[PDB]
């Protein structure tokens, strides 16, 4: 909002990016997994997108620092993830230089903007950079070899009495989504604020834990097709799923290259949508819709009002939620009692992205932002395949870019993302 605050947010995002690529050139060029770009791709792409949206008015016909053919190497629509390791990409030195030149021009542009000028694009780019920072963390977690990152900063302890339990979300109208007047940098798929009727339902007080997931494995959950959808079972069989990713046969897990015991009370992480819906069915429950999820997060039934965050309007802090990337893991369930929503659901923001049963769809009145292909190509039926929405952010998401209305999405077969499960139930 204040130009100084935007500059601070862009600088904070770039600091984060540069820490994540502060390794030798050969590391940045490696393909850690065919699902993921080499880190050097995301680095140059971050700069190219910043240039496009802030210096070139989102018009690719306007000249950029790079030749158009070079610039198009960083267009995700043209280049599948797996192919990017073989593309003739900018070197790390070239990419850093390019990023720095763009940033210098962007900070100058910010200083020159007329009073009361619109600054939406600047906040959109802050969001874009942080989201690629989480993508790069996914890649670093997939990397085979001795750890490049540490084990993460301290988190609060969990507490007993929350795991497995649910809270009631009384039925009726609520306001879904937000307007720019409320949230000046809400992305296009979050808008507009509008009323929806949501029947009474219950939602998990905390996410499903590792120890709870182990019970699903031990009971033969991955060997019993009745819990799975037709597509989910087919995929389970094709991919040979038998446990969350990174769980090892000896009962340990590998997290950013660190082999460690699986903590029993941590939210389960790195499971597919198909695994999530199967666990839910086996447990006597289901997945929430994203609309149910957002009502549980943001609505205060005592006041008939939306809250800015589940806890109220206070900016996120380390006492309220696990965000920002430093922990490199979710916190034990029950670790954030003060971060509870009005209905009592805890850890809705931060820790793990939570699968929902909803495909990405526009709210009525949707209109695209300057980056018109950010949401639209991935709407249900738009021709890009199947997606399911995830909510709430993970331990890796910057507080600056997260809201109850924020919408992530991915193919249901993906689990290298930092994703877990929160249950829901019908109420008769
Ligand atoms: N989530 C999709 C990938 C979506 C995607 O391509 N995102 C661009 C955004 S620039 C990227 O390559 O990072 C998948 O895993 O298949
Ligand atoms: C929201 N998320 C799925 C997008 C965000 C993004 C980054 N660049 C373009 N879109 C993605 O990772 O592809
Ligand atoms: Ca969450
Ligand atoms: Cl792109
Ligand atoms: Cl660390
Ligand atoms: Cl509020
Ligand atoms: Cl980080
Ligand atoms: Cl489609
Ligand atoms: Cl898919
Ligand atoms: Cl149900
Ligand atoms: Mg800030
Ligand atoms: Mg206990
Ligand atoms: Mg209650
Ligand atoms: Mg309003
Ligand atoms: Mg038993
Ligand atoms: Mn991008």
């Amino acid at each position: 909002p204040h130009r100084a605050e935007l500059a601070r947010q862009l600088i904070d995002a770039r600091n984060r990016t540069l820490r994540l690529v502060d390794f030798d050139d050969a590391e940045l060029r490696r393909q850690y997994d065919p699902l993921m770009s080499p880190l050097v791709w995301d680095l140059a792409h971050i700069g190219q997108q910043e240039e496009l949206w802030l210096l070139r008015g989102g018009d690719p016909r306007r000249p950029g620092l790079l030749e158009p053919a070079v610039e198009q190497l960083y267009d995700a629509f043209v280049h599948p993830r797996a192919s990017r390791v073989h593309l003739p990409l900018l070197s790390p030195a070239q990419a850093r230089r390019f990023c720095a030149t763009v940033r210098s021009a962007v900070l100058d542009a910010l200083d020159r903007l007329p009073e009361d000028a619109d600054t939406f694009a600047f906040g959109m780019v802050v969001s874009h950079e942080h989201q690629h920072d989480e993508t790069m963390l996914q890649a670093l977690n997939l990397r085979s070899g001795e750890p490049l990152l540490g084990s993460g900063t301290a988190l609060p302890p969990g507490r007993p009495g929350v795991a497995g339990t649910s809270v009631l979300v009384p039925g009726g109208p609520f306001v879904l989504g937000v307007d720019l007047a409320d949230e000046p940098y809400a992305l296009d798929n979050e808008r507009p604020a509008h009323v929806v009727d949501v029947p009474a339902f219950r939602i998990g007080r905390v996410p499903v834990t590792n120890a709870e997931w182990r019970a699903f494995i031990d009971d033969g959950g991955y060997r019993q097709r009745r819990w799975w959808s037709d597509a989910g079972w087919a995929y389970r069989c094709e991919a040979g799923l038998t446990a969350p990713q990174f769980w090892n046969p000896d009962g340990t897990r590998t997290r950013f290259g660190h082999v460690e015991d699986i903590p029993p009370d941590e939210p389960v992480q790195h499971v597919t949508y198909f695994e999530a819906e199967a666990y839910a069915a086996w447990a006597g429950a289901r997945l929430p819709t994203e609309i149910e999820w957002e009502k549980a997060c943001a609505w205060d039934p005592a006041t008939g009002r939306r809250r800015r965050y589940p806890w109220g309007d206070a900016a996120p802090t380390a006492a309220l939620a696990n965000l920002g990337g430093d922990a490199l893991r979710p916190a034990p369930v029950g670790a954030y009692p003060a971060g509870a929503s009005a209905c009592g659901a805890e850890q809705m923001l931060g820790d793990v992205w939570e699968w929902t049963s909803s495909p990405l769809r526009p709210w009525p009145g949707f209109t695209p932002m300057i980056y018109q292909r950010y949401s639209q190509p991935f709407f249900e039926g738009a021709g890009s395949g199947d997606y399911r929405v995830l909510r709430g952010g993970s331990w890796a998401v910057a507080a600056d870019i997260l809201r109850p209305s924020f919408r992530n999405w991915d193919h249901p077969i993906r689990r290298q993302i930092f994703a877990g499960v929160r249950l829901a139930w019908d109420v008769d």
